[PDB]
């Protein structure tokens, strides 16, 4: 009467979540390719140098983390976690950060600027001490991960909910804040799809994230709180520099900072903490950019 | 020490871009084909053809999980250039995300759960198929960070997976493709295995760039250790291929099959055939010419 047991299949739930952020994942699949972004030629045109100027860069910081992310952070996490469906979505999401994501951005430099600028924004991202301050302690942690460790993994997990959920922010701002303007809304649909894929894998990670911290005694517990909070007081810190080189030419800096801080609490709840930050005013035109 | 972001905007190699253009083209999911109507084929099948295909699936299906899990990831790990790991990137995707959901679509259709855990059970067990997946496997955890030797000799043993392994296993689907039986599943397979011989060709070029860059005394090592292996996958192939097709009549035509597609592998590499040309079987042939 007994059966023999299963053979790590597609129909058996490893978990009560995965299935429906795997489904989720593939429905959203994109390429850059299908929106045209030649409309964008005038309304680029039309800005001051300095806009210009903090659109590239703050583009070229995206693209720098979407290829750490892509090349590097989904891979290793997908690496170390267990289960063929699991393994599937966070395979899903390291593809879409590096061959979709990463590439749009420079589909937006191919239209909207000439080949010399292109050439030394990305030298820029090289030379640039917030950028490279941001991807070594990210990268860092991706790469501490230690096999069957799941507290090593747990720290790099949350520098990818981190990564997901708020460094990307100083960045999504301005593309979005043209966008409610009804400015670069090409650019924009580009970045809106982006910013949907990167809400998802913020949560899923950060559900893998709270199964190794629920594993762990008080104790253990009250280590983790310390360490995520650190690492976050840690990262925004260097965000509030990188934001103000970026932003103070434009006249947003201000503005940013909310921005960032609303979106580090949302990465705290991801991973199942209280809000750290209190609650600011955002821009309404970058509400109506979303 | 310095962290670079991907810029597309520019080449790092000849042919990584049109490859990325020709993966993304390619894409699909399984919900796309419905496999229902299979059945009305399926049940018309003798015991020995459903065990054959029952069988060559599990194969198949275990080969693409060790590709999806270690091949492609650690491939995609220790090649250098932001455009070839998203390429990688892409393909390990499709192992996972795509084509393993597809054979265990075609499974559950197909047979009931505990004829699929005791297909499973066998062709783990199974002497021909463990002996190729874990010579595979072996040269894939052999893999040293900063050696590319190693990584050449990984970059043979996928595309002997890839562009020859497989074929063995294709065979049958494509059989019956040919013949208007179990067309849904048959498609599915088709889809596949044209995705197979877009890895293989691309993980073909990346181990040809390590290879040119040998002296010529080395060149003519790694020629010996590519040709040894061969050597060694193919004469444990022909032993898989009298094992699950003897019972079917199918064998003498299933080398022949085989010999084809590792001359193709070889060619992958940069390298000339090995086998004399031979004639393919036509209904395989109409399985394959679909689409
Ligand atoms: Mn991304
Ligand atoms: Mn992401
Ligand atoms: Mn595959
Ligand atoms: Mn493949």
């Amino acid at each position: 009467m007994t059966k023999i047991y299963d053979a790590a299949n597609w129909s058996k739930h490893e978990d009560d979540f995965t299935q429906m952020f795997y489904n989720q994942n593939v429905k959203q699949f994109w390429l850059p390719e299908e929106i045209a972004l030649n409309g964008d030629l005038l309304t680029w045109k039309y800005l001051g140098k300095n806009e210009q100027d903090t659109y590239m860069k703050v583009l070229a910081g995206l693209t720098l983390l979407d290829t750490e992310q892509g090349n590097t952070g989904m891979p290793i996490v997908a690496e170390h976690v267990d289960g063929h469906q699991r393994k599937a979505v966070l395979n899903f999401m390291a593809m879409m950060e590096n061959a979709v994501h990463a590439k749009s951005y420079s589909n937006i430099f191919m239209t909207l600027a000439p080949t010399e600028t292109i050439n030394e924004v990305f030298e820029w991202v090289k030379q640039n001490k917030y950028l490279q301050k941001k991807a070594q302690m990210i990268v860092g942690l991706y790469k501490a991960i230690q096999k069957d460790d799941e507290i090593s993994l747990f720290k790099a997990m949350v520098a990818s909910v981190y990564l997901e959920s708020f460094l990307f922010y100083s960045g999504f701002y301005y593309p979005l804040y043209f966008y409610g303007q009804g400015k670069l809304m090409q650019s924009g649909e580009i970045i809106n799809l982006i910013l949907r894929d990167e809400a998802i894998h913020g949560v899923y990670v950060g559900l893998l994230a709270q199964e190794i911290y629920n594993k762990q005694t008080e104790e253990k517990k009250a280590e983790l709180r310390e360490f995520a909070i650190d690492l976050l007081n840690q990262l925004y810190e260097n965000e509030l520099e990188y934001t103000e080189d970026l932003y103070d030419q434009v006249g947003l800096s201000h503005d940013v900072k909310k921005f960032i801080r609303y979106n580090a609490n949302k990465a705290l709840m991801n991973l199942g903490f209280d809000p750290y930050f209190e609650e600011e005013d955002i821009n309404p035109i970058v509400l109506n950019g979303l």
